[PDB]
């Protein structure tokens, strides 16, 4: 029993942080095969940052000039390229520790594991989502970028985020290890800001039902409802709209506990007209919107 | 920025955990050097647990009767021996993953990380505290007996934590790697009450005080008191008593913040007698208690 917010086991992960300087920045690089990943505003000076042209900077780079360090041994570049917002570090030795992975781009609502690290040494482990809005809710400290984020499927890690940006809000933007950003953001120090953060409406009912598996159940209530109806009430509370896609996706959950979706709804529904009057669920005062379905089957199976 | 709670990197720990099996039951064993350590309750029937007489139990079994498998390879038992509620499996092969590592007795209000495993493949891993009343209100499901809780300090694996039991409340209770239980819980299927869980106060004043780090500053007042005076209404809301340690523990984030240890412990004297009228302090709705100020520290810097 219990019911805790669970980041994957990061040892795999581990294995593949290294340090990468580029004159006086330093910050994290994924090493995977023989190939180096980073965020590409290692190149940038903190001057920099406020409107660089990154392949102008770029043209005065050559491979020695990027410094990569797993551990306490140095790796010899022999090749470097940008793609999109991400250099690709070609080295001459496969890191022996590469991990089964792939590179997948998450949508929003998905959650993921993230390694913090600080010049390529890892400093904790913690589980995220990635926000209908394309930020994410971090803990990053300079020198954190380069951190990644990973979902690790039997043997196999599938890296979906690298970290490059704390926003002014105190939110966090990053690309996928393609190099492409999540939503609107750019690796550029200016105004860039986040829109609504609406709440994801389906982790929350996944989260619901995990309370009623692990014992909390006052929440029930003898009501339903209809997906345009509760959708009025999700929409005038900024959550994401409820799709039949969503209904599906929870059939599972709605089968072990024996509520019917739409039934979990109508109870949802109440909790946001009424508020919680004090009481809590799983610990937690507030409705908690970072579990997905599928989290809540693996932790509870 | 950002405030969230974080685990250490579970890779140090991963590369030692091992599944043992006797006769039917299969639990997580703790391979380190050449001794695989696991609860003695392996040696149990489902039908043995409401009393069992361990010493007995133990007199049919031999060496051979454990087998150990670490991933997919089996370990050669050439000795066992009971140490109170552990078991101590002498293998002939010293594990080559052996981190720098130390056994360790945690206090009552301390954290550490738990790495749940089931049949020696870890799962998933979160940050925990020892309550008060030397509970942890942990996610274990059949099978997680064995896992361990951990401390990493630079190289060196503390392991403070391995898990036991489930109580009827849905509570954990476990011993240290010396096998001595933590609390008065034992090792059988019976009626075991935990006792009052108070909050651990000097982890709350902790949290504020990464709260102020981090933006969060609302609930700072203008009102001062006492050490006498705040735990009246501390013990009236069940919580730990403030001491001088306690105080002084918690100078370098006085010092880091400039609020004063006493202000603190006013203003969250306001918070308990007059709630926080529906708003949060770094995304939670409740006041925080398992974060202490070692852990503060670290993740602030
Ligand atoms: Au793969
Ligand atoms: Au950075
Ligand atoms: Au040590
Ligand atoms: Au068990």
């Amino acid at each position: 029993s219990g019911f805790r917010k669970m980041a994957f086991p990061s040892g795999k992960v581990e294995g593949c942080m290294v340090q990468v300087t580029c004159g006086t920045t330093t910050l994290n690089g994924l090493w995977l095969d023989d190939v180096v990943y980073c965020p590409r505003h290692v190149i940038c000076t903190s001057e920099d940052m406020l409107n660089p042209n990154y392949e102008d900077l770029l043209i005065r780079k050559s491979n020695h000039n990027f410094l990569v360090q797993a551990g306490n041994v140095q790796l010899r570049v022999i090749g470097h390229s940008m793609q999109n917002c991400v250099l690709k570090l070609k080295v001459d030795t496969a890191n022996p520790k590469t991990p089964k992975y792939k590179f997948v781009r998450i949508q929003p609502g998905q959650t993921f594991s993230v390694l913090a690290c600080y010049n390529g040494s890892p400093s904790g482990v913690y589980q995220c989502a990635m926000r209908p809005n394309f930020t994410i809710k971090g803990s990053f400290l300079n020198g954190s970028c380069g951190s990644v984020g990973f979902n690790i499927d039997y043997d196999c890690v599938s890296f979906c985020y690298m970290h490059h940006m704390e926003l002014p809000t105190g939110v966090h933007a990053g690309t996928d290890l393609e190099g492409n950003f999540y939503g609107p953001f750019v690796d550029r120090q200016t105004a860039q800001a986040a829109g609504t953060d609406t709440t994801i409406t389906v982790n929350v009912l996944a989260w619901l039902y995990a309370a009623v598996i692990n014992g909390d159940r006052w929440f029930l209530n003898r009501f339903t409802t209809t997906l345009n109806d509760f959708n009025l009430v999700a929409m005038k509370y900024n959550y994401e709209p409820l799709t039949q896609d969503h209904v599906d996706i929870l059939g599972p959950l709605s089968a072990q506990t024996g509520i019917a979706v739409l039934d979990m709804c109508a109870s949802l529904k109440e909790l946001l007209q009424n508020g919680m009057n004090g009481r809590t669920i799983l610990g937690s005062a507030l409705l908690e919107d970072e579990f997905t379905p599928f989290d809540v089957v693996r932790q509870c199976s």
